[PDB]
């Protein structure tokens, strides 16, 4: 059992990359904003529909002009687990379980996660902020597994039924209650914040609405693009808020859709709204959930690199000066020359810069044609694939991270984090 994790830290040393200078520790001990966006694709990024853009604001941020690095060809990895899976990966660089979620099944396992390791190293105080109750997908047990010192869940929100769609907390209420939060907390910190009006099945109140449903007559397909308009207008209307209470300039702040909102039920409707039949290498494409990280001190701009979720952990350490070789991780720095161009995905199914791998056939990312002439780097970049899964479910099925002395990381004591019941 020591010689499991011993064979998976080994199988991680080789695509381990040095930092880019220009990157290194640019923000140690800065504050960390987290945003995640729940369901959202980046097929809805200048997107229009009956002439008005659905997103105008993350337009703007997607166009490299505004402090924000853009990463167009980024992937959600993520499986039945959905939000808990990204959360997971972001969280600590492994894929979630090839069925059921990580989150409910493994979460007592022991582990060696980012906001535990930028407590450690800089004195990071993390938290998250979301508008469902603390024990929907098993979070509070996970995360103080995962050493997170804060949870604002739902009693931390006005839940009358004016101020909720859905599951939930509707985020306008929600992003300006959490900004009123962070203002509050001591630097530096690590926040992360979960919406949640973006989710199946897409409705959103008529008073709340302020773009029309488009018309496939798929109610999925028309609602989302309601609750996509109104999820860029409350992410607007925060980063505004955090300009206000000077938690802007000078905050790392990364945003993310976590997974995709429109399955292949809707292929019928998608080949409306998107003037495209959805062919399998298609709904891949469409499998880009987006990344936007503003760094202070840095320009924004447009970076093109193939990447997954599994990469962000790894690139916020080198950002925070932090030596990750340690570290048991699956992902790699973003802005390191070395970052490996390989994107697996739960299934098995892969992208890489030059080609696509979907359901046992590879096509050229070009123009989703099929390829017949296998490329050079095919049989080692499938058996990474395959490898890193399989590496990765080790460590969770093994619980292996019991029997890791890592010299760069104190055991977590669980019982140590208490998320107490807010005053709403
Ligand atoms: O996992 P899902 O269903 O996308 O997200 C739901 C939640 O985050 C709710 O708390
Ligand atoms: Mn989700």
């Amino acid at each position: 059992s020591e010689d499991d994790l011993t064979k998976v830290l080994n199988y991680t040393k080789q695509r381990q990359t040095e930092p880019n200078p220009e990157y290194y520790g640019v923000a140690k001990k800065k504050n960390i904003i987290k945003i995640h966006l729940e369901s959202f694709q980046t097929f809805l990024i200048n997107k229009k529909v009956n002439g008005k853009e659905v997103t105008p604001f993350l337009n703007k941020l997607s166009s490299g002009k505004e402090q924000f690095t853009y990463f167009p060809n980024f992937f959600h990895q993520t499986g039945q687990g959905k939000t808990s899976d990204s959360e997971f990966t972001m969280d600590n660089s492994l894929y979630g379980l090839p069925q059921g979620s990580a989150f409910s099944l493994k979460g007592d396992n022991t582990y060696q996660s980012l906001p535990a390791i930028l407590d450690q190293k800089q004195g990071y105080k993390s938290d998250v902020m979301h508008g469902d109750y603390k024990t929907f997908w098993n979070r509070d047990q996970v995360y103080k597994h995962f050493g997170i010192d804060k949870f604002y869940d739902a009693t931390y929100y006005d839940m009358s039924d004016k101020n909720v769609v859905n599951l939930g907390l509707k985020d306008k209420i929600f992003f300006k209650d959490s900004a009123n939060y962070q203002a509050k907390m001591k630097s530096p910190f690590y926040s992360h914040l979960i919406t949640l009006t973006n989710h199946y099945p897409f409705t959103l109140d008529e008073k709340d609405a302020t773009i029309e449903k488009s018309n496939t007559g798929d109610a999925t397909v028309d609602g989302y693009i309601q609750t996509a308009r109104y999820l860029d207008e409350a992410l607007e209307e925060y980063i505004n808020d955090l300009k206000k209470k000077g938690l802007y300039d000078n905050s790392v702040i990364m945003i993310y859709g976590d997974h995709y909102g429109i399955s292949e039920n809707h292929n019928n409707a998608m080949e409306k709204l998107l003037g495209e039949k959805i062919t399998p290498a298609k709904f891949t494409d469409l499998n880009r959930t987006g990344f936007w990280i503003k760094i202070p001190g840095k320009s924004g701009g447009i970076n093109n690199e193939y990447a997954g979720q599994v990469d962000v952990m790894p690139t916020i350490l080198h950002l925070a000066g932090i030596d990750t070789k340690n570290y048991l991780m699956f992902g790699t720095d973003l802005f390191s020359k070395g970052h490996n161009q390989v994107v697996p995905f739960r299934n098995g199914d892969f992208i890489t810069k030059d080609y696509k791998y979907v359901n046992g056939k590879i096509y050229s990312n070009k123009n989703n044609e099929l390829i017949t002439t296998q490329p050079a780097d095919f049989e080692k970049n499938k058996k990474q694939v395959e490898k890193d899964l399989e590496m990765s479910d080790n460590v969770l099925n093994g619980d292996l991270f019991r029997f890791y002395k890592n010299p760069d990381f104190k055991k977590v004591n669980p019982s140590k984090y208490k998320y107490e019941t807010g005053p709403k």
